[PDB]
């Protein structure tokens, strides 16, 4: 079997992508954030605190023939970004692009974040690393890949994010119309349950290239791209007018900059983040102080490739007994 969806960005700067995903019988369509760096299905629902529903369309389990409750099972789930959502679990049938698992485990949140709440634009996350990430207890949960792999053509999804622009993700299979050049293949660390790897090193706009290894996640989830101090410094003093607000968050820099491309290591290969990935625009409605698409992982313990870089490439989610990442130019 195979799967093939498409992903769409939530706004003008590519905040999030969303998917659309049937749950239930009769379908119920809900559009989820598929997140490489979670392990949980989590859906509003209409089990969802009332007061913390703002336009998110719900799953209703009790008008889905084939859900069931998944006795005295709870979640809990609290992302890096501070956000956070729990409730109950349901089994029940998801399919994704004409994928169908049985069975999956459909997290019903009872209560989110304030963060999740106000963006009516994304009814719950699908959750992509591995599944011993999964928070339900007593009994952990497997992610939809996990269910879906063993029917799969080949144990692989690939997501194939758009700048400004709808992208794929697609289960099963390689569409080698959907790159250039080759796929270049690099080791992957499962230790902390993540789709964790090493690049071999950066560049700024035309600069040199530094061989350096930088261990990261490879985070759909994530909207920037988060990476040492040292090498985002290097990448903002190519800015004029750039500095470190500890006021807004981040890096900022003048919306008058043209900004310079970043480039990534894969193994001898190289992905390049055109400079326009790394604007994320004003900082409040009206300014003249734009945010940064690259920012410091310092402080969060770990690097993260998320949307910034992902979007640059064709990426591979080789779930085989060995798993392994592999990175394309597009």
């Amino acid at each position: 079997s195979t799967g093939s969806a498409t992903t769409t960005p939530i706004d003008s700067l590519d905040d999030a992508y969303i998917t659309p995903v049937q749950i239930g019988t009769p379908a119920q369509t809900l559009n989820l954030d598929f997140d490489t760096g979670s392990s949980d299905l989590w859906v509003f629902s209409s089990e969802t605190t009332a007061s913390e529903v703002d336009g998110q369309t719900i799953y209703t389990p009790s008008k889905s023939t084939t859900a069931k409750l998944l006795s005295g099972a709870t979640w809990s789930i609290s992302y890096g970004d501070g956000s956070s959502s729990s409730g109950d679990v349901y089994t029940d049938t998801v399919s994704v692009g004409g994928l169908t698992v049985t069975g999956q485990a459909v997290e019903s949140a009872k209560k989110v974040s304030s963060s999740f709440t106000e963006d009516s634009t994304i009814d719950g996350l699908l959750g992509l690393a591995f599944s011993t990430l999964n928070t339900v207890s007593p009994t952990q949960q497997k992610t939809f890949f996990d269910n879906a792999k063993a029917s799969l053509d080949s144990p692989v999804f690939t997501a194939d994010l758009g700048y400004h622009a709808p992208g794929t993700y697609n289960f099963g299979f390689i569409d080698t119309t959907a790159y250039t050049g080759s796929i270049t293949y690099t080791a992957v660390s499962t230790k902390q349950g993540f789709w964790e790897w090493t690049s071999t090193g950066y560049a700024v706009g035309s600069g040199t290239f530094k061989s350096t290894s930088i261990d990261g996640i490879a985070d759909t989830g994530t909207t920037l791209l988060y990476l040492p101090a040292t090498v985002v410094s290097a990448y903002w003093a190519q800015v004029s007018g750039a500095k470190s607000s500890s006021s807004v968050g981040g890096y900022v820099f003048p919306c008058s900059a043209t900004l310079p491309s970043f480039t990534f290591g894969v193994g001898s290969a190289r992905i390049v983040i055109p400079g326009d990935y790394i604007d994320f625009g004003p900082i409040s409605t009206g300014s003249s102080s734009c945010f940064g698409g690259i920012q410091s992982s310092a402080g969060i313990g770990i690097n993260i490739f998320g949307d910034v870089a992902l979007k640059a490439a064709f990426v591979v989610f080789n779930g085989a007994t060995t798993p392994t990442l592999g990175f394309a130019s597009k």
